[PDB]
């Protein structure tokens, strides 16, 4: 991890201590790059410097095109940064809900073989996300999506509510619901369940309904992703290579799963 001069470093803009959108000199003053800028302000505890400094560790750990890229870290000064490349279109969540409607099915299932890409890549890593959600996604301007927040029951295993059993196979489980996520622009999960209602009906065996305009090899996938047993679940590898196949055929995607009519109307 790259300690970062802090005569480096503009913050420009606050995103959201904070989160700014700033510029960072890097390459010997060669280069400017837009980056985001989080702080930790004074008063912080050991705990959470800990978690604060340990995001910056773990996201330093990792060079791929689907997780978010760390420019460095300023900690022998307050208050201390992380900086990241900067993701103009922000989280995907919130990203979809703007633009509900407006992506194709193709454009859809290749943001969520980015996902999966990034996602391959932790697991092999030996890396548990844990918090695997659409909400920790980030996307840049090419629509390119990327995990990203490192540092809920209704994106959560069986498994791993209840034992507290998180792997790979609990963060698979996860994908499936970010599958969701991405082919509904952003619904909520489950709606207005509350956390008991969730897991009421998951062990009870039920499983979000298709999302409208689904291909239905999207939906049969992500079903697997929610098996009970986790032994059934695919692998990240193989998630990929589905979607891959899907896209490289892509009137495979033609094919809807049927959307259930909730609603009566004559
Ligand atoms: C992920 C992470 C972990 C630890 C430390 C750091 Cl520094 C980071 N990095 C970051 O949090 C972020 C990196 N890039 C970010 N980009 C970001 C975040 C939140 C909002 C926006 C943002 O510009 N959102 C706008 C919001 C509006 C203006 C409403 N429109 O419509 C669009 C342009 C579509 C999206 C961008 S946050």
């Amino acid at each position: 991890t790259t300690e970062i001069h802090p005569s480096c470093v503009t913050r420009q803009k606050v995103i959201g201590g904070e989160v700014y959108k700033g510029m960072l000199k890097t390459s010997s003053g060669k280069k400017e790059v837009p980056v985001a800028i989080k702080t930790l302000k004074a008063g912080y505890t050991e705990k959470q410097r800990v978690d604060f400094l340990g995001e910056a560790g773990i996201m330093g750990q990792f060079s791929h095109h689907n997780i978010i890229r760390l420019e460095g870290v300023i900690s022998k000064y307050k208050p201390m940064m992380i900086i990241t490349e900067y993701m103009e279109n922000g989280a995907l969540d919130k990203f979809l809900r703007e633009k509900d409607g407006e992506f194709s099915v193709l454009q859809l299932v290749g943001m969520l073989r980015g996902i999966a890409a990034g996602m391959k890549y932790l697991a092999n890593m030996n890396y548990v996300h844990r918090d695997l959600a659409a909400r920790n996604i980030l996307v840049n301007s090419n629509l390119v999506c990327k995990v990203s927040d490192f540092g809920p029951i209704r994106w959560t295993a069986p498994e791993a509510i209840s034992y507290r059993k998180f792997t790979s196979a609990s963060d698979v489980w996860s994908f499936g619901i970010v599958m969701w996520e991405v082919m509904t622009y952003g619904e909520r999960p489950y709606w207005e369940l509350s956390n008991h209602e969730v897991m009421k009906a998951i062990n009870d065996g039920f499983r979000l309904p298709t999302p409208m305009d689904c291909p239905s090899a999207i939906y049969q996938l992500m079903m697997q992703c929610w098996q009970q047993e986790r032994a059934r679940r695919p692998k990240f590898a193989d998630i990929v290579s589905i979607l891959d196949k899907l896209i490289r055929a892509p009137d495979s995607l033609k094919t809807l799963a049927d959307f259930d009519p909730r609603v009566s109307i004559r």
